[PDB]
């Protein structure tokens, strides 16, 4: 399909790859030179690419606009910026909002301090839910059927303190599903924790606002802190 | 062609409008039932759109992702935000980020206080360029072809304030392009003041940077604090 061909483009481009060649696109993509460059052409025509003065191809303004404006991914964001920013303001680390986008966390947002403590999540980026205190978090709350396809899967170790045994994980889905909270010290990175608590509109948890925050730091206020923020966001959202 | 009949569907949603019906999606982007269906179903199929459990289709995640994933929009506004949260703090009305596209403003960032003034920029949404503050300061700044289109094109007054002459707003532009900044009192609603700095990068103005506050408000302190966050912006932009 010339959708399927269109997406497989966009799949090419990624956090750290703003501009490419047809060439490399087709490369990337598993798609002939041919069918890259007319491919390529028709979504530089119609401004879903934009061809820069240096000849390459990047992801297009039109295509932002188009997939940002009245998006549930734009709205949730605005709603949570303000508590966000209240939060960073208070633990000067790192605050992010996320959502599971097959059997993966994919970020929505992310505020981050200067020297704050090394953090890998990335706005429009992803990472494990096995190993994500985000993505715990929002495992705790999918149903059976998508907690059992997360569980079946081989689980690697992402930091030092990684939980990989599948029953380990759903002892600790039990906790966070009753305790409203995850903390995962060292489950990313040696060097940090990564704390969430769920976000519920009409009893449903669509979305995990976290820290990140270096491994020995306290995690009781942090905690507090993003149930206040969570609370805000729940309120806002209640009435937008 | 099915790109373009793809494009057409994703031109039906906007700022204000999240969820239609296919049926709906096929009224606003002219195809019949049949073809709004086959393409909206494909469109869900690839992630594009998401069908909810009311039934009603919404721009997905999946297409969020794709289209900011290392973008410019994503980069700029990236570079941009901790300087506009500086100066969210000091003025606590609205801070905006805009680009210039196909002669209208279109906003990459709004940061806003609960308490703050009327404001119609919308992320992801467009002004006209003649009567945003934002959109005279990048107008300034397109060379001659650009402006020329923009003074002979139709210029409907939009608030009270607006400057519809095109001789009169000739010299707007010539004045703002000297001074470096522009105050635009009542252009868009009688309640709010426009202010807007250019944000350089390589010699080349790529944005504005805006402040919308109450008419009353006096102009002079929100252009000094616009002007230093727009250095801090240009300082980690030649950094990147």
């Amino acid at each position: 399909s010339m959708l399927a061909r269109v997406v497989r483009v966009l799949e090419t481009f990624n956090v750290d790859r703003t501009a490419q060649t047809a060439s490399d696109i087709g490369r990337r993509a598993a798609l002939p030179s041919s069918t890259a460059h007319r491919v390529v052409d028709e979504m530089v025509l119609v401004g879903i690419l934009e061809r820069g003065i240096d000849g390459k191809v990047r992801l297009g303004m039109r295509l932002w606009e188009l997939a940002l404006r009245g998006s549930m991914a734009l709205r949730l964001r605005q709603v949570a910026l303000p508590h966000m920013e209240r939060v960073q303001q208070r633990v000067r680390e790192h605050t992010q909002l996320a959502v599971l986008e097959h059997n993966e966390v994919l970020f929505l947002e992310r505020l981050s301090h200067h020297e704050a403590v090394s953090n890998l999540a990335r706005v429009a980026g992803r990472l494990p839910v096995h190993a994500s205190s985000s993505g715990l978090m929002l495992l705790a709350h999918a149903g059976p059927e998508v907690r059992e396809e997360v569980l079946s899967k081989p689980l690697p170790r992402v930091g030092p303190g990684t939980v990989t045994d599948p029953e380990a994980l759903r002892r600790l889905l039990a906790n966070a599903y009753r305790a409203g909270y995850v903390a995962a010290p060292g489950y990313i990175e040696a060097v940090a924790t990564g704390i969430a608590v769920p976000i519920r509109s009409e009893g449903v948890v669509i979305a995990a606002l976290s820290a990140v925050q270096p491994l020995q730091n306290a995690v009781e206020p942090t905690v507090e802190i993003l149930r206040e923020a969570a609370v805000g966001i729940e309120t806002d959202l209640r009435a937008s």
